[PDB]
Formats: C-alpha cells, sequence, structure tokens
C-alpha cells in the first residue's frame, strides 16, 4: 500500500493508479497538488515524509528532489524501458521520465487562422497582442519555456519576452483556465500544453469546440517539448512496492494506460498513442537539453524581473 506525491494532473494519476492496482492489488493514495510545492514539502519532510513516489508534470521538479539526494535509484529496467530519441536521463537514475507534452498556442478559429499567429514565440511579447494573448506565469511548462528561450536565444531574449507578455499577454493561474478563457472569447490565443485540449473537447464534445492548436515547428523555442516523470523516495517504507509502481508507469501497461486517457507523447517505445497525436518528429521540436536546477533558478530570477513574481 502506497502513497503517491502527484504534481500531475488528476485525470492522468487516477488511471495509472486505478490501473496499478487492478494488475496488482496494491492500494494507491493521491495526494495531489502543484510538483513545485510538493517538491519543496518533500524537502521540508526529509524522512518524515509519508510520500513513497512522486508524480511530476515536469522534470525540474524532480531534477531538484534529486539534486537533494532524495530519490532512490531505480534499477536498468525501469529506466531503459522509456530510453530513447531526446528523452531526459537522471544521471544517478534516480528517477524516470515517463510521459512528453508539446507546447502549443491554442486559438480561436472564430476570430484567428493559423495563417495569422506566429511563426515563433518570440512575437506574442509584442504590442501586436496586446490583450490578445494569454500565457500561464506559474505553469512548470512555462517555467522550462523560460529555460529554452534562455539556452536557444539568450537570457537578454527572455527577460524581453516575458516582459513582453508582462506588459501586452494576460496571465492566468492554470492552462486549463488559460483555455477556458480562449473559448470564451475572452482572448484571442494562449500559450499552453497540447494535451488539455483533447480533454477539453472529449469533455465538451469537439463540435461544440472553436479553439485549434497551433504548432510553429521549426526548432523554435515555442515548439518545445517537456516531459513529466516520476521517481521513488529514499524515506519510504514502501520502497519495493513504490519501485513496481514506477516500473509499472514505464512498462507497457501503465503507458497504454496513460496514454489511453490522456493526450501526452508516451516514451515506451512499444506503445503508440491512439489519440491521433501529432507526430513527435513532426513537432520539429528543438533539441534542448534537460533543465538544470540553476538552470530553473536562474528562469526564476527572470520571472521576478519581469513582474511574474
Ligand atoms: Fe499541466
Amino acid at each position: 500500500d502506497i502513497t503517491v506525491y502527484n504534481g500531475q494532473h488528476k485525470e492522468a494519476a487516477q488511471a495509472v493508479a486505478d490501473a496499478f492496482t487492478r494488475a496488482t492489488g496494491i492500494k494507491v493514495k493521491l495526494n495531489c497538488a502543484k510538483g513545485d510545492q510538493l517538491a519543496g514539502q518533500i524537502k521540508e519532510e526529509g524522512s518524515r515524509s509519508p510520500a513513497d513516489v512522486f508524480y511530476s508534470e515536469q522534470i525540474p521538479a524532480l531534477a531538484t528532489l534529486s539534486a537533494a539526494n532524495l530519490l532512490e535509484p531505480l534499477p536498468a529496467s525501469t529506466i531503459n524501458e522509456t530510453r530513447g530519441k531526446g528523452v531526459p536521463v537522471a544521471a544517478k537514475k534516480d528517477w524516470v521520465a515517463l510521459s512528453g507534452r508539446s507546447r502549443v498556442v491554442v486559438y480561436d478559429t472564430r476570430k484567428l487562422s493559423e495563417k495569422d499567429l506566429e511563426k515563433s514565440v518570440l512575437n506574442y511579447a509584442t504590442p501586436k497582442w496586446k490583450n490578445r494573448i494569454g500565457y500561464v506565469p506559474t505553469s512548470g511548462a512555462f517555467l522550462e519555456q523560460i529555460v529554452a528561450i534562455v539556452k536557444l536565444k539568450g537570457e537578454a531574449a527572455a527577460l524581453k519576452w516575458l516582459k513582453g507578455l508582462k506588459e501586452y499577454g494576460k496571465p492566468y493561474a492554470k492552462n486549463s483556465v488559460a483555455l477556458q478563457a480562449v473559448e470564451n472569447g475572452e482572448i484571442d490565443a494562449a500559450l499552453i500544453n497540447n494535451y488539455y485540449w483533447h480533454a477539453f473537447a472529449r469533455e465538451k464534445g469537439v463540435q461544440n469546440v472553436h479553439t485549434r492548436l497551433n504548432f510553429v515547428r521549426h526548432r523554435d523555442p515555442g515548439a518545445l517539448v517537456t516531459y513529466s516523470g516520476a521517481a521513488v523516495l529514499k524515506s519510504s517504507q514502501n520502497k519495493d512496492e513504490a519501485k513496481k509502481f514506477v516500473a509499472f508507469l514505464a512498462g507497457k501497461e501503465g503507458q497504454r494506460a496513460l496514454t489511453a486517457v490522456r493526450a501526452e507523447y508516451p516514451l515506451n517505445p512499444h506503445v503508440v498513442s491512439t489519440f491521433n497525436l501529432e507526430p513527435i518528429a513532426k513537432l520539429e521540436a528543438p533539441q534542448v537539453s534537460a533543465t538544470t536546477v540553476s538552470e530553473k533558478e536562474h528562469a526564476t530570477r527572470l520571472l521576478e524581473q519581469a513582474g511574474m513574481k
């Protein structure tokens, strides 16, 4: 019986949690919140943490925890399960990537066509989009986005981009809120992750949705793709079943259970989504090194500098 600190979306976690419990009989308690938060918590907690597994939407949350030496090394059968082109890997094998999600511009087909969007995410930080483009200053993927821009364009491009969005864009508390504010026509478009779109259309009916996803591709920073992952805590009193849970996640069955219900890119080579996901290669993602702890820090220094924080 295990306790998962779940930074992942509730739908995501309950799919894999339930699928695991069917295969093993092992119960999963879900403690849901922001990975950001839960990572800080786990730090506070030390050996007192009740958390067996940590499930994150983004690798940086895993990286900091890994930098603190709080994660249990995993076997090279878990790790290798999702070993693949461009997939981030832990120096200490103390976490494993599991699924990928693309950066997207979601736009109102009512008001815009793809033709009318930008060929670079850099360009939304502009008078031209004054109150026309939404962003999420607290989103984990937003942070990885700033990271990418610093690496690909430099930290001057990245603060200028932040400041532009600050001045001309509109902020939202979550990506879902961002997307839903666009569907209410409050906002013409917004920077989000791809998988939210699928979920919306499934709940609402695609015929009732007027937004589309745009794919900047061409190794533009906006074409970035980031990775969700999991890990076992050193403190765990249920280590073996915690390792099993994570094995399940990177294994075929775990990937089919997640990707069956959530529009994220599955990382196990033996698995393919039935969600008509845009072919990852066609994404033309920039080939960006993994986010490092002091790369993540730098970017929040920027977040502060720009007025978001
Ligand atoms: Fe998300």
